[PDB]
């Protein structure tokens, strides 16, 4: 996360870290949405990975950290394909439930739709330098604005982005605050609700007028609810 500061140790109880099984290299964030399910991005999928819950500092672990692994992973399509404007979502059922603790608690799915002009917060253990390779020991947090999706189209002519999407466009027009490498898959919290999943942004991060795309959680409520209810034939919004 560029342009923020270390998160308060109590403000990210739902934030989880995806890391490799062997080197313990952190590669994405994610969000605990109840006692046994996590939402992250489809681009975060790996054949083998672990999920750390209740983590703040990497080297000075919270006493109540828990580790889980995916028992099941769900995607919009059997191909697990996604695009720059939709389908970048993965729902994970944990191998066993977690109990709430000082540093662990889920973020409920959103109950209202996101409103343009809201102020949102992002958080993760990604790079805190727009260019370098400075990865923090603790997660950082920063506030950004929810923009009209139309805003995300013009800055990226190479992607020929369609007029509508299943993503939210968020950032700061003047630059300086942004998601960055290692934060993707993590949550975008807007006006108190879990509204986005970090999908992609530009590199270097936090450039002026280069906002980032976050998969729109709200549009996927039916799909999420149906999978959790045990309807595996559920479909993402067309
Ligand atoms: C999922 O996406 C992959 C990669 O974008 C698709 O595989 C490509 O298919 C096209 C032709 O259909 C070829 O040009 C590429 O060589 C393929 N592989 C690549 C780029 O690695 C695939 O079609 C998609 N799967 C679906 C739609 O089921």
């Amino acid at each position: 996360i560029i342009g923020g500061d270390e998160c308060n140790i109590n403000e990210h109880r739902f934030l989880v870290a995806l890391y490799t099984s062997r080197s313990r290299t952190l590669f994405c964030g994610g969000t605990l949405i109840n006692q046994e399910w996590v939402l992250t991005a489809a681009h975060c999928d790996r054949k083998n990975f672990r999920i750390k819950l209740g983590m703040h500092s990497k080297k000075v672990p919270n006493e109540d950290e828990q580790t889980r692994v995916p028992k099941e992973k769900f995607f919009c399509l059997s191909s697990k394909n996604y695009t720059l404007w939709d389908k970048d979502i993965m729902l994970i059922r944990l191998d066993s439930p977690v109990k709430n603790s000082k540093h662990i608690a889920p973020f409920s799915l959103p109950s209202s739709p996101p409103s343009v002009g809201s102020v949102c917060r992002i958080m993760g253990w990604g790079r805190i330098s727009p260019t370098e390779g400075t990865y923090p020991d603790v997660p950082h947090c920063v506030n950004i604005n929810l923009l009209e999706y139309e805003m995300c189209r013009a800055p990226y002519p190479e992607f020929e982005l369609p007029a509508t999407s299943r993503t939210l466009c968020a950032g700061i027009l003047e630059g300086g605050k942004d998601t960055c490498k290692g934060d993707s898959g993590g949550p975008l919290i807007c006006n108190g609700q879990f509204q986005g999943i970090a999908s992609w942004g530009d590199d270097p991060c936090a450039q002026p007028h280069k906002p980032a795309a976050y998969t729109k959680v709200f549009d996927h409520l039916d799909w999420i609810e149906n999978i959790i209810a045990g309807n595996t034939d559920a479909s993402c919004p067309p």
